[PDB]
C-alpha cells in the first residue's frame, strides 16, 4: 500500500547510503538516515519496514546489506534501456549526461526533424521516430520525452504504439498512455512556480 | 487553511488550462469543466479553490480571466523574478537557451567555476564567475537554477545562500541544507527514472 512518497524518499537513502559506503562507513542508522535525509528517524524505519528491511537491534542497518536491497527494490540491479525522442537543446543535452549511471543505457535517439535526423550522437545517430517500432521491442524499455508541449501527446502515442514501457516526461502537459505503461513527469516550469509561492509564503513552508 | 502542497500543484495545472481556454475564447468555464480537463473531481476542483478566500460564495462558473488573474496572483506569477544558472555544464547552458520561461522568470545571470568557462556568450548574456554571486544577485536575482555535479552542490548551494538568493530550483541528485528562510524545489529527473523502474517492476502497485 506504499505511498508515492516513500519510494523517492528509498532513492534519497540510497543515494546516502553510497556516500557513506564511499566514505567506508560500514554501518548507519535510522537517526542518522534521517538527519542526512531531512526526515524523523521513525519514518526512515516506517519506509524501509514496507519492504522487509529492518536492520539490527541497537545497531542499525548495514550500509551494503541495505544498498544492495534497496538498489533490488528500486530496481537499479538491472540494466534499462534507454531512448530520447526530441533531440532539441534538452535532448541532445541529456544525450551527454555523464551521470546515468551503470543502470540506464541510452540505445537510441530520435527526432522528426529531418535537420537532426542522421547527426552523430555520442553512442550512435538520430533516427527518424517512424523507426521506433523496430528499435523499441526487446530493446528500450524507457523513453526521456523532450518535445514541445503542444507535440509531446503525439510522439508519447508512437512510443506507446511501439512497445514503450516508461516514458520520463519533460513536457509541461500530461500524457494519456495505457495504464501498461508508466508515467513519470519532470515539470520545471511547475518547479519554478512552487518555488514563487514558496518564497511569498515562507510561514507555509 | 494552509493550502496542501497537492492542491498547489493542481492550481498550475488549472492554471495551464485556462490559459489554453483563454485562447480558445471560451469566457466561463466551470469546477466540473476544469476537474474534467485536469482529470480530478470537481469537488476537489472547489476545494483547492476553497482556501482562498472569496466576496460571496464560490461558484456557478468562473470566468476564465478573472480565474486566470486569480490563480496567477497566488502564484506570485504575476510578479517577474530574476532567475540565474548556476553551473553551466550542458543541462545548465540547455536552460539558458530554453524560450518558455515566460514573462514570470527572467534570466539576469549565469555562473560557473571554470575559468574556461568564464567570458562565454549565452543567450542573453555572458558567463561569470561564482566568485561574482556577492555582487550580482542582491535586488536582482532571487531565483537559482543549480546545476552543477552532485559533488559540488551544496557548496554552491552555500555561495548563493551567502549571496542573498531567495530560492533554489536544484537539479542535482542530493538535499541540500540551507536556512530556512531559503526555499528550495528539487527537479530530480534521475529520481524520476529511478520511479520508472520501480513503476515497471510493480504494476498493480501503482
Ligand atoms: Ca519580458
Amino acid at each position: 500500500k506504499v505511498p508515492e512518497a516513500a519510494i523517492s524518499r528509498l532513492i534519497t537513502y540510497l543515494r546516502i547510503l553510497e556516500e557513506l559506503e564511499a566514505q567506508g562507513v560500514h554501518r548507519t542508522s535510522s537517526e542518522q538516515l534521517g538527519e542526512l535525509a531531512q526526515v524523523t528517524a521513525f519514518q526512515v524505519r516506517k519506509d524501509l519496514s514496507y519492504f522487509g528491511s529492518y536492520g539490527t537491534r541497537g545497531v542499525g542497518y548495514t550500509v551494503p546489506v541495505l544498498k544492495r536491497e534497496l538498489r533490488h527494490i528500486l530496481g537499479l540491479n538491472r540494466k534499462w534501456g534507454l531512448c530520447i525522442v526530441g533531440m532539441g537543446d534538452l535532448g541532445s543535452a541529456l544525450a551527454d549526461y555523464p551521470g546515468f549511471g551503470e543502470s540506464f543505457e541510452l540505445r537510441g535517439f530520435f527526432d522528426v526533424d529531418p535537420e537532426k535526423v542522421g547527426r552523430p550522437v555520442r553512442g550512435g545517430v538520430i533516427e527518424h521516430v517512424d523507426l521506433l517500432p523496430q528499435r523499441v521491442p526487446g530493446r528500450i524499455e524507457i523513453a526521456l520525452l523532450t518535445v514541445p508541449r503542444e507535440a509531446a501527446q503525439k510522439a508519447a502515442d508512437l512510443l506507446v504504439a511501439a512497445g514503450i514501457k516508461g516514458i520520463l516526461n519533460f513536457a509541461p502537459v500530461v500524457l494519456e498512455v495505457p495504464k501498461e505503461v508508466a508515467v513519470e513527469n519532470v515539470d520545471f516550469l511547475a518547479g519554478l512556480t512552487r518555488l514563487s509561492f514558496a518564497i511569498l509564503n515562507p510561514k507555509w513552508r
